[PDB]
C-alpha cells in the first residue's frame, strides 16, 4: 500500500483504488496500473521533472529503503492477475531488488523528488509506474 500526496491530488496504484478514489476520479489509466483523484487536504510532495535512472525505494516487505538503478519507462509485459488480464503495461521502470505483492505503492525517489511507485515484481525485479511525465501534478 502507499500515495502520492501532491497539490489537491492523490496518485495511487489503480489496482488498490478505493471507492472514495473512484467518487472523486480525475484521471485514470489502466495500462499504467494508476489513478489520480481528489482532496480536500493539500499535498507537499516534490515531483521530480528529469530523467534519473538511480534513486531509492521504501519496500514494505523489509521495512527498509533501497538503492537501485532503474530503466527507462517503457512497455513490459506483466502475467495475467485478479486485477488485469496478461498485457504490456506502459510508462514501467525495471529495477533489481526485493519486492512482494503488498509493495505495491512504495515510493521511488532520487534527488529531484518522487519519481513513481512499486507497481509489479518478482525474480529479484521490482517494478515502478513512472509519474514524471504528468506534468498536470502541479498546477
Ligand atoms: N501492475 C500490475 O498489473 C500488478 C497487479 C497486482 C499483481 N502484480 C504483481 O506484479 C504481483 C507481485 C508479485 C511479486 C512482487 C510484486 O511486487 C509488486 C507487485 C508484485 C501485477
Ligand atoms: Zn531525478
Amino acid at each position: 500500500s502507499g500515495a502520492i500526496y501532491v497539490g489537491n491530488y492523490r496518485v495511487v496504484n489503480r489496482h488498490l483504488a478505493t471507492h472514495n478514489d473512484w467518487a472523486n476520479l480525475v484521471w485514470e489509466d489502466s495500462s499504467r496500473d494508476l489513478l489520480v483523484s481528489s482532496t480536500t487536504a493539500q499535498g507537499c510532495d516534490t515531483i521530480a521533472r528529469c530523467d534519473c535512472q538511480t534513486g531509492v525505494y521504501y519496500c514494505s516487505s523489509r521495512r527498509k529503503h533501497y538503492p537501485v538503478s532503474f530503466s527507462k519507462p517503457s512497455l513490459i509485459f506483466v502475467e495475467a492477475s485478479e486485477y488485469y488480464p496478461a498485457r504490456y503495461q506502459s510508462h514501467l521502470m525495471l529495477a533489481v531488488g526485493h519486492s512482494e505483492p503488498g509493495d505495491c505503492g512504495g515510493i521511488l525517489r532520487c534527488q529531484h523528488g518522487v519519481v513513481g511507485i512499486v507497481s509489479t515484481g518478482g525474480n529479484g525485479l521490482v517494478g515502478f509506474a513512472d509519474v514524471r511525465d504528468l506534468l498536470w501534478l502541479d498546477e
